[PDB]
């Protein structure tokens, strides 16, 4: 065994040792139980970053702490290949997206290879191969004909000088993000998946994840959104009726989740679309200008909650089915046509929005629910105002003195007997629109015929394969401009028709990718029956927190599609969810000419613990503040440069010890030579322990006969063990078990372990350690292993606890006062706690 730890020395025969044996590469084996521990795949954008190695480290130490307990583990890893990165880098690079993807995928697959994850290669899958994406073709055709995919005209934001669709997260005060263009807001058609149809489904079996963070599944639940409400008419005022058309002319329909408050309303809003705001408009240009504002804005979904409330009067009345009371019709921005009615009722008593809304416009509160003897003041909004657990109501007549949901019952019974309402279910959650306007992404699976329509292709002329050799130029989307492609045959009546030229949201390859692994070269479908039926479901997934809703939503919806056409037999694609944190930084720059920064990279910066500077000349630089790794401070800290200069081991090990796996992870030189130094000190533990005599039997068994410092080594090391256990099984903690075992290895330092008896413990103190940490640094652990011990380390499997070395050995003593037995210098003080004492077997109170 070398003296010293040189990772480049140890970490090639370690992976080739794992590679040769075939550890990760596993089968449907029906005799051992299965684990399948996931991370989110990544996108192959060019290099690995400090995010994907935090990610895959993680799974890695899970997946290999499963694996020496004695489960056929499957940890997959594959490419989530289209989207916009290639697409950018093609117009910037003057390559065709595939190239560049598949170069980035052999590079970021060596990486990988290099940190030693026990992947299981023969699983990879890249969904830009036609191979795969076929498969959610076919399913698309599928759900086509059976109208849960549908094609419908919808909105979009258009830019004129990129030619190209943006999100509303793309559009900076009406522009583009890019282009600063104004956008264009453009009515085209575009496909959906109902994924309404499975709103109810999707809340409720949210409650079967047990093991799910409960935020996760919060943030679930408020996106799908479901209330239990009421519909409420309101008679127009026979004076407000110009202009309408319908029932437009006779009600206006609100929907409320407070039906019990429907006493306090002071006035209602309509979106800017409804038919009472375009009559009120006709010939208000404030109202025009109002309207048009609502409807050239694009407001991302997650800053729709912060954006200013605003309205206008419309000078139109309703009337309120209960009171009788007349109450002004107003037009809101916060009101959005397509959402229930496009119309609200307002109880600013009660309701926080509707509370301020009104303060800003000095419109009426009435208070129509007390809780206990609080005061009320409408001057001053107070979370007891919107209590719907312990309030009663009051100044609401004959309902006067109900809890809400009985003053709920008796509202739907009054609104149903007069026609004037009734109860309603309604979801947040919107149908989800695929359609993108981008190349490089699944191609529609539908041609466009004049007599047959929008025809799905046939399965077996799929897949609708996405021509690779195209090199984007930005000046609208490729396909589009390619008859070579779009130009074809009717599949139903062999007439001129033109392909789909849109390609698929690029989450749907993500939403089924889990279940490809389980047969990725599976050529009659989706998965095979028997793989499906072997692995289930995905055990441990983990990933950011970015994730926790859309792509989780949308995979926990195709694993339910999938179910139904009978692919597969869960009803949840993963049991357990880990989310990590980020990885952040500390930045520097250095000065600009129009008073502005320019960022430099930490890998280039020397520090002085007093100033910085950079390593090419030793000039001043400027340390700033911290924050998540990122290209646009410059911020970002390269994994290959941390694996070329400590190995691979160390990266994990720092990437583990840090933080906790939840907790953002503070980029450290100091915590990583700390990391560095902490697998020195393991490997000359070893060295020094087998440089006094070679191994021995490991201490097994009887621990009677141990001398007291033995004794309290091996209650450590069973201690340990439990410890490191339950963090990795239980606590997923893993910074903690790393510090437990280095616990250890303080007590066995402190430990003379020269005599038979102690090299036996020492070889089983050092022996559990090495196992213990195999999951975190496995190369050094797999090459200390083989000096202390000939078996396979896997086959030696996880350690046990020996729960007797983790009782201590007492010795009952009797007490006595003047010769009698009451009862039964430590000593002494034990049994005055309860002088002769005859050592270890009595103990005498001289009364
Ligand atoms: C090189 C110059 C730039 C430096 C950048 C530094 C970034 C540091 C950072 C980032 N973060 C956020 C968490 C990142 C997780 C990383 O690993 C997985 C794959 O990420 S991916 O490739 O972006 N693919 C995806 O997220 C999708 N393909 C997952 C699908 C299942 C939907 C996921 O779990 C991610 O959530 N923290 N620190
Ligand atoms: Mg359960
Ligand atoms: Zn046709």
């Amino acid at each position: 065994m070398q003296e010293h730890y040189q990772p480049a020395a140890i970490e090639p025969a370690a992976q080739k040792k794992w590679d040769d044996a075939r550890i990760s590469n596993v089968s449907e084996d029906a005799s051992k139980p299965k684990y399948y521990c996931l991370s989110m795949f990544p996108y192959p954008s060019g290099k690995l970053h400090m995010g994907h190695v935090r990610n895959y480290t993680i799974g890695d130490v899970l997946s290999r702490f499963k694996l020496l307990n004695g489960f056929n583990v499957m940890q997959p890893m594959g490419w989530d290949a289209f989207g916009m990165p290639a697409e950018n880098a093609a117009m910037k690079n003057n390559v065709a997206p595939a190239a560049w993807t598949y170069d980035n995928i052999e590079y970021m697959k060596t990486q990988l290879k290099s940190l030693g994850f026990a992947v299981d290669w023969e699983r990879e899958v890249a969904t830009c191969k036609p191979e795969y994406y076929r498969w959610e073709q076919w399913l698309f055709t599928k759900l086509f004909e059976k109208g849960i995919v549908y094609r419908k005209n919808g909105t979009v934001n258009w830019d004129p000088v990129d030619q190209t669709v943006l999100a509303n997260e793309q559009v900076i005060d009406g522009r583009g993000w890019r282009s600063g263009a104004l956008i264009e807001k453009r009515e085209i058609p575009m496909y959906y998946f109902k994924i309404t149809d499975y709103a109810e489904e999707l809340l409720n079996d949210l409650d079967k994840l047990e093991h799910w963070p409960e935020q996760v599944k919060t943030m679930q639940r408020n996106w799908i959104g479901k209330s239990r409400g009421m519909t409420v008419r309101f008679a127009v005022s026979d004076d407000s009726k110009q202009g309408l058309e319908g029932d437009y002319a006779k009600f206006l329909q609100v929907y409320t989740t407070r039906p019990d408050t429907l006493m306090g309303a002071t006035y209602v809003a309509v979106a800017a679309e409804h038919p009472l705001a375009t009559a009120a408009a006709a010939d208000k240009p404030e109202l025009q200008a109002f309207i048009a504002e609502c409807k050239a804005g694009s407001v991302a979904e997650a800053d729709m909650a912060t954006m200013e409330k605003k309205g206008v009067p419309t000078g139109r009345y309703v009337v309120n089915p209960l009171n009788g009371d007349k109450l002004e019709v107003w037009i809101a921005n916060y009101v959005l046509w397509g959402y229930g009615d496009g119309a609200v009722m307002a109880v600013p008593a009660h309701d926080e929005r509707d509370f301020e809304f009104a303060a800003k416009y000095n419109l009426p509160k009435k208070q129509v629910i007390a809780v206990g003897d609080n005061a009320f003041d409408a001057n001053r909004w107070q979370e007891w105002y919107g209590d719907k657990e312990n309030g009663v109501l009051v100044n609401s007549g004959d309902l006067d003195g109900l809890d809400f949901q009985t003053a709920f019952d008796a509202v739907a019974a009054k609104l149903q007997s007069q026609g004037a309402g009734e109860p309603k279910t309604q979801y947040r959650l919107r149908d989800w629109g695929i359609s993108r306007q981008r190349y490089w992404g699944c191609p529609i699976p539908i041609v466009h015929c004049e007599k047959c329509g929008n025809v799905p292709v046939p399965a077996d002329q799929l897949p609708v394969v996405l021509p690779e050799n195209v090199v984007p130029d930005g000046m609208g989307s490729p396909l589009a401009k390619m008859p070579e492609f779009y130009e074809t045959s009717c599949p139903c009546c062999g007439g001129a028709a033109k392909r789909e030229t849109d390609t698929m949201d690029t989450f749907i390859e993500s939403s089924w990718y889990f279940f490809r692994y389980m047969s990725p070269k599976f050529s009659d479908g989706m998965v095979s029956a028997e793989s499906a039926k072997y692995w289930g479901a995905v055990d441990q997934y983990i990933g950011g927190i970015e994730h926790a809703i859309l792509h989780l939503l949308y995979a926990r919806f195709f694993t339910k599609l999938m179910r139904d056409e009978g692919l597969v037999n869960v009803d949840e694609p993963f049991e357990r969810l880990l989310t990590q944190g980020m990885v952040v930084c500390e930045t520097y720059y250095r000065e600009n000419d129009k008073g502005g920064k320019d960022w430099i990279n930490p890998a280039d910066v020397e520090l002085t613990p007093v100033s910085a500077v950079l390593k090419a000349d030793g000039l001043p630089v400027v340390i700033s503040g911290t924050e998540k790794m990122s290209k646009s401070k410059n911020n970002g800290v390269d994994p290959q440069e941390l694996i070329n200069a400590y190995g691979a081991d160390t990266a994990r090990l720092f990437m583990m010890f840090a933080a906790p796996p939840e907790q953002s992870l503070e980029w450290s030189d100091s915590g990583v030579e700390g990391a560095h130094r902490f697998l020195r000190r393991l490997w000359r533990t070893v060295y020094e322990y087998l440089k006094q005599g070679g191994a021995v039997k490991a201490f097994a068994g009887n621990q009677d006969g141990l001398s007291k410092e033995l004794k309290d080594l091996r209650h450590k090391l069973h201690s340990t063990t439990a410890k490191v256990s339950d963090d990795y099984g239980r606590r997923q903690q893993f910074n903690t078990a790393i510090a437990a075992v280095m616990e250890l290895l303080n007590q066995y330092d402190k430990t003379d372990t020269g005599s038979e008896q102690g090299r036996a413990v020492a070889q089983e103190v050092l022996e559990a350690a090495v196992r213990l940490l195999w999951p975190i640094v496995p190369h050094i652990c797999e090459t200390l292993w083989s000096e202390l011990n000939g078996a396979k380390l896997w086959e030696a499997g996880w350690p046990t606890v020996d729960e007797a070395a983790l009782v201590k050995s007492e010795i009952e003593v009797m007490v006595q006062v003047n010769g009698k037995l009451r009862g039964k210098a430590d000593l002494e003080a034990a049994a005055l706690a309860n002088i002769i004492v005859v050592p270890g077997r009595l103990v005498n109170i001289v009364v």
